RNA sequence: AUUGAAAGUUCAAAGCUUAGAUACCCUGGAGGGAAACCAGACUUAACACCA
């Protein structure tokens, strides 16, 4: 029980997604999608956390303190955040 | 021909112990796969006349 809760989830792209890795030199796709250490599309947990946290701080203005906890205080860190995202593995892609 | 002569600050000793470069952070915002372009040009040859 190192982790209080563990919540796996699937991320279903409703519309098309663009999560960028910035411009590279070994790509011809100037705004590429975030790749993997194998070449598969990925969503870095920094991108997951940033999007979910920012979104959460707007849907739940009442529970702002609970989120500046587990996700992070976001202004002067002063403490590690209790939550943890894992880089989103590509499960299945429409081909 | 000197209150002189003679006498090794010598010996033993670990800068050791405890200690996470950790914490906060969306590769994002802006950007019209457009611009130009005739589905068009032309009858010929043989021929009985003419010659």
């Amino acid at each position: 029980p190192y982790y209080a809760f563990a919540e796996p989830f699937f991320i279903h792209a409703i519309t098309h997604l663009h999560v960028g890795s910035g411009s590279s030199v070994e790509e011809e796709i100037d705004l590429p999608f975030q790749r993997d250490e194998l070449g598969y599309p990925t969503i870095y947990a920094s991108s997951l956390k940033g999007a979910i946290k920012s979104f959460l701080l707007k849907e739940f203005p009442d529970k702002r303190d609970v989120i500046y906890k587990v996700l992070g205080e976001d202004e002067n860190p002063e403490e590690a955040s209790l939550g943890t995202f894992l880089d989103a593995i590509l499960f299945a892609i429409p081909s």
